[PDB]
């Protein structure tokens, strides 16, 4: 008995969608749910989506609240729809697929993800939930999660964290590194050797490698001679040219983070969504400097230097192609007489 | 288990609510109530009232489909809500009145009339309906009707017609008349004396007596002649004035519906309610003779030159009280040396 | 180069999409779309869909305004999308399907109907645009129509009628009788032997042979005499019963249309669609008998005739399949001593 | 003291507004104003505008109701405001002009038409209102109706017909033809000779000569004859071909007329707004002949034989330009051996 | 070719308008621009302005991306509209003015400011583009901004800070500092002798001079005493009296950031723009103090002084007129017995 007063109920007790049985007051006025308390309206949810309020309002009420891939992770390995459950997305406050399974009637285009309309679609399934590895393996298209070892697969590790309720966290209490797997026209595919983006954010950035920690708390100076870093113009990419109109490089999230201490700085986030390589209209507050297009990744910086001495410097411009997140990422890398100029994720 | 995609259930399979079991899938987007019919949205409800989508289409869907008394007679007696259904105003598109007792969990003050939050409202009761009788005698303040006689309660007889899912009419398959009572602070009051407009339209007039049907035949003058009218101003009150700018008299129905036959005019429905008195702001097409508040109202002609006539022609102005659909209409008689200049409805 | 103002270019100069350079000034606000046309705002369109404004806009401009199938028949055949066009259900003000194919950048699955997407969704061509024939041989699934023969191919007769512009009309400039052909995982399908609806209105109702010209002129007992129709239940399936307060039988367009010349009545078209069977909620005026659910055909008199007297009439109650429109219509006959009862589409 | 509730008041009380004294509640919900009537809300007024729902409703509350030009003649002769009144167009339920001069605070750019910010602006003045013929002498831009002489102004003589209130009339209570009159930089303008178009329906299209009379009631052929027509082509221009899918000429509405009485037909007027030639795509019913963009005049047909027969028939093909409503209107004009192949609007 | 899927893909790729050729997908819903990446919807764009959703999207992507004059500085300066710009007021997230020259086509009102509907206009010009400064100087009313010196005109000397991208900085790899000049009626003016704002936060809010790190940091009774202000009432104005029920002074924009160092309160911007004087329903969070309009001023506390000190203390109360920001603020000055008592932007 599914119902828009059911889905209400389930959010007043119990947080989200529970399986529970009740119905309370619910009226709905423009892109906005509300229910009765005591004779006043409280707003339960506001549509942020394209869909309908009150599919909207079921989808999000019946939200994963399991540690999950991020998004872009989902994205990059082409995931087109999740097998009984909705993965959404925070950071467009909206279903992270257009459609569902088993989920909801005025999206569901199938009860259970082994209907012949499922098979041509990339279905998400998470081997924590049981019978859904079987389902995978029965499965003509798909990407499976699990936490530990599947006979007869070869597992890719994941990244460290995950998202719970749109926390993006390395699980202490949960376990947010999955094994990954995936499957093209039935065949299990091997997924190639990748980066991974370290999803932090600039206002409460913490390190994750002595490297990291030193390049926080050292000078510009004294980190590049520490590591050895004469050439790489990490005065340029990582640290960030303030002094013409345009801002130059700072393209590593931890070079925005150690900026942003001193002294702060606008972001305009003019594709808000996740993705790997994030674009930002950036305006620096203390000097003026600014820059439409300002590509920003958060790669540990480890992962980053590694990925810049891996290069041959002798063409004035090429395309670095780097996996990361399982996708591929096209960076420019220019040089002049051997040393980097600058190097970043290219803008296309 | 109510619910919105319930109430949509019944809609789509009874065409109204029925009690039923089952649901469909709905979409609300902005004020329309759709639901997916293979494949496609349908339009089940658009909603035209101050209430939220979702709860004017529950009440409308739980409309009372049996003949009920038309709006403007539970207004004229004083109806602030009905006992377990929904009076539904055909005319505007909303419930007739704001509140519901046992009907809808968000527009309900009470699940019983005797609920002592129903005391001081006067709540409408329908003698068709097992124990509402009773209901009423117990009740501190409401209006009954039934189709028969009630032991000891002395009825008033009520008009011919009723309104049927927005169809009035004189009921022959089905009873529209209806006796009437009323209570007052616990008090039966007796109802006056009344006539009643006959709520016919301008575009299907229908003719109701040899006297109606000698003035859409007749000719003004052999009209006014055979039914000894001269020195009433006929010619003013019911024929109409278009020689001037300003539109003179034209104050019964069967007046405009005789014009109407022979050049259409305009009618700007300022007001769109039910009401005993219905004011117009009127253009008429041949002439441009307009009026900006042009009273109008739909008396038995029989009844009218029943009223008229009844009048002391030897003041020039004064205030006529007359009692129409159980409300005191006030109009306003002027006239000069035994006859009369004009008699209309007084603007308040 | 697709966009909004182009696309209102078209409408203005064009009056639809015409593939026509150019650009006009548009504003949108709520759900609708306007143009400024010397100095002032004009309305282009008002989106009664539930796309967003100006995707509705662009698929009504884009509308197929050749005679096309009306859509009751393109849903009765499994039509999921149209290749390279837009049906536009002008009973819905909509789009007839959800997606499109070479269409809109918003609503397109894909450009061309060859595309794997394509393939498990019925696809509807038309042969009278160069290549489309060819394109449904090559597709697994869909649903062409032809002026004339295609080779080896065996044809469906389509119904005399489509639709120009929201227009049902018999074509006498143009055709707009067609061939049908179905295919259903790559293989072609048999239709079956079918009846066709007449696609009439009640207001502008005319018949179509010489026993409906009797219908309509002829008195009930002298009808059913001429066309010896004694025991079959005229008087009940196609005059209907308005003595009780359940309005009886009134199954048969041109039935409806024969009373609707002697006294009016309201229908309630609570599932506004294109179909087969229609629903009503319906009320006669002149008794006030009515009915929640009253399900009404548009059968030829001669086609309704033949079929209830093909039926046997020995049985209490049965089940009656009749293919008409392509798909399978329930009845019920109630019968009673080798006479009928009532014979009705069966509610579902 | 102006006020939402002020002007609902006098919508309420007098139909529209009439500066009067009171205030009555209001509530505004999406764009529609309601007001409280015992106890329910009540529609006032829906707002169809681009302009705020409360400021529409000013505006439209304080409408012209004399009558007053018909828009098109407006448009026609470049106004772009009005002096201390509002001309509402009812053809689009909006405001004819985008600003006000002296009406409501929200789109008032001035108080008095003598502000300099209406210099350049041509303002609409009023002859029937005090001192206003005075304000166009002194105005440099400006349009100026009288009802009489105005001393050593050359008139030029309006259209017969006026609007009132939404009703286009010749006046029989009130005058509805005026003197015309124009200045552009501060120097009076001689209007042109100029026909004027009839302004009618084609529900209720009425014959206004003894030709127009002949045109309706005589068959193509003798009418052609009676009034010495041939080769002419009023066969495609005026009475239409309906033999091509292409529908055929069709220009006049006298032509649109006759065939109306016949079968019906659909008119999709894509740009709704008043205007001397009208487009619309039209399909006809009976026949199937149809055609995107169909420019549609409302001429007299005596003078559309005047200005016809008065062209030069020895040119294949030639723009024709004639002055209709004050605006000069370009035709084509297609000949063949001294005989009329077509003559339509010219398409822009 | 000028389009909404044009400013769509110049936003999603280069930030902002950028006059780039391509298209993307968009979908409007409310006032809200979408646009599809993979298959889901991304929010572009939330219209909080007046206008309609597609025109602000076009005029808030074609903002000027220079550092400009703050919104009150052109305010103030009577700037009426922009010269081939769009200047964005981010305090009210909509254009700083009504209409547009050669930017959008729904609110241009010319392609060129030469044009001569612009001569009664104050057009903004900015010297850093060709051209604009011999289009000022033709220019009957404008205000121009330079870098440097202008020949033949002498400058008037700006405020130090500008708004980059809503942003307010003073520059540091850019110019923030600008000359201004002002014409009207083509004569150039002598702008005043001006006071400026300083455009600092509460939050982050910064000294610029040793007596504001003096205020900062030094207790009340010794910085009064450092800078002998005495009898001046810096207790009052500056401070802040937080012992009554009406907070008593705090008028100065330092004197709130040094209390919300040590506890904060609520300031509810009740008409939020930006203007010299801005005012505020302020309620002190640690004493309950509060007020309903607190006027609130950003003045050098070095300029404030100033003023204080140069006026004559003598009168009960009196108007004090000061230039600030090129526009004439009036403020109040109460004195007893040759001390000042209290001393406010006039609140009028
Ligand atoms: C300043 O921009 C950011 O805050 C940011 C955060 C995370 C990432 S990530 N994990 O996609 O690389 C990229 C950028
Ligand atoms: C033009 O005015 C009417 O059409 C009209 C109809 C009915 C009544 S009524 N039933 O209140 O008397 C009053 C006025
Ligand atoms: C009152 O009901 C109708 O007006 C109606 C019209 C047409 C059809 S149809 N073309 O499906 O048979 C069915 C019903
Ligand atoms: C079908 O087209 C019309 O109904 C129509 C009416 C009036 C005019 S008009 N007054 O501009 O000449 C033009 C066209
Ligand atoms: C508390 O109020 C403020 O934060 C504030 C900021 C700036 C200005 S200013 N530059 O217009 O004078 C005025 C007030």
């Amino acid at each position: 008995a599914m119902s828009l007063e059911n889905v209400a109920f389930n959010v007043v007790n119990k947080g989200h969608f529970d399986g529970q049985q009740g119905e309370v007051p619910v009226s709905i006025i423009n892109n906005t749910v509300y229910t009765k308390v005591d004779g006043v309206d409280v707003e339960l949810f506001e549509n942020k989506t394209t869909l309908p309020v009150n599919v909207a309002f079921e989808l999000w009420a019946k939200r994963n609240i399991k540690p999950v891939p991020e998004v872009k992770i989902l994205n990059n390995l082409g995931v087109d729809i999740a097998a009984n459950t909705v993965i959404w997305d925070y950071k467009r406050d909206a279903p992270a697929h257009i459609s569902t399974i088993g989920v909801c009637s005025m999206t569901d285009i199938a009860k259970k993800p082994t209907e012949t309309i499922c098979a041509p679609l990339t279905v998400f399934f998470d081997g924590r939930v049981d019978g859904q590895v079987d389902l995978f393996r029965n499965a003509r298209n798909g990407v499976l999660i699990t936490e530990g070892s599947v006979k007869g697969l070869q597992p890719s590790v994941g990244p460290k964290q995950a998202s719970l309720n749109g926390v993006t966290l390395i699980g202490e209490a949960v376990k947010t590194q999955f094994n990954y797997y995936k499957k093209v026209d039935g065949v299990v595919q091997q997924l190639p050797e990748t980066y991974f983006t370290q999803s932090r954010n600039l206002q409460e950035f913490k390190p994750r490698s002595q490297m990291e920690i030193d390049f926080l708390e050292l000078a510009m100076d004294e980190f590049i001679e520490r590591y050895k870093l004469e050439g790489y113009a990490f005065e340029h990419i990582v640290y960030g040219d303030f002094s013409h109109s345009q801002l130059g490089g700072l393209h590593l999230l931890i070079g925005l983070a150690k900026r942003f201490k001193e002294s702060p700085f606008e972001l305009e986030d003019f594709i808000p969504m996740d993705s790997t390589v994030k674009n930002y209209f950036i305006t620096d507050a203390q000097t003026g400097s600014s820059k439409c297009v300002c590509s920003v990744i958060d790669l540990l910086l480890d992962d980053f230097v590694e990925i810049i001495k891996s290069q041959d410097l002798s063409v004035v411009s090429k395309v670095v192609k780097v996996t990361i997140d399982y996708t591929e990422i096209s960076f420019m890398l220019w040089c002049k007489d051997g040393h980097v100029e600058t190097f970043y994720p290219k803008l296309q």
